């Protein structure tokens, strides 16, 4: 009843990525239900980024998955309050994406902060050299652990000129109240920049993402 069919949500992110800082604003909205949403970011400081958009686009969405009636939907189960979530991505050539963030449900609107630190990307890399094509279809592995939600991906970024550049990606998802884990289980997800100007200072993006038993 508290999260209804459709939902629009508002994030803010502060971050930077070799030391070059940025802050991105947006707003968006979806089907929570149903597991689609979409949003439209702008860069509002330290725009154009001298880096691929790829590394950001999975930090602007977890209550936009698609459950079972049979898997709680922990993160659902969380609002009005909300949930924090914190992650790493580690990519093969060394690079590290740390990202911290809050949920809530505020004035009828999912509030998104965000604060991301990328570090010892390679100059020469596909990700300072803006050589990346978007993410392929992830399946992200759930499982409760220690009273939070853990998600485990092997990521994959294609890359321009061919090929992929992987990530392994660890996150914990945890509510601001005690609601009901889930069990172990795994989620589809497909992301895409779906419009984009040309130096990526404002870009619209897509996922779709649902639970199903392992």
């Amino acid at each position: 009843a508290i999260i209804k069919e459709h939902m629009r949500f508002k994030v803010r992110m502060e971050g930077s990525v070799n030391a070059h800082e940025f802050e991105i604003e947006g707003e968006g909205e979806g089907r929570p239900y149903e597991g689609t949403q979409t949003a439209k970011l702008k860069v509002t400081k330290g725009g154009p980024l001298p880096f691929a958009w790829d590394i950001l686009s999975p930090q602007f969405s977890k209550a936009y998955v698609k459950h079972p009636a049979d898997i709680p939907d922990y993160l659902k189960l969380s609002f009005p309050e909300g949930f924090k979530w914190e992650r790493v991505m580690n990519f093969e050539d060394g690079g590290v994406v740390t990202v911290t963030q809050d949920s809530s449900l505020q004035d009828g609107e999912f509030i998104y902060k965000v604060k991301l630190r990328g570090t010892n990307f390679p100059s020469d890399g596909p990700v300072m050299q803006k050589k990346t094509m978007g993410w392929e279809a992830s399946s992200e592995r759930m499982y409760p652990e220690d009273g939070a939600l853990k998600g485990e991906i092997k990521q994959r970024l294609k890359l321009k000129d061919g090929g992929h550049y992987t990530a392994e990606v660890k996150t914990t998802y945890k509510a601001k109240k005690p609601v009901q884990l889930p069990g172990a289980y795994k989620v589809g997800i497909k992301l895409d920049i779906t419009s984009h100007n040309e130096d990526y200072t404002i870009v619209e993006q897509y996922e779709r993402a649902e639970g199903r038993h392992s």
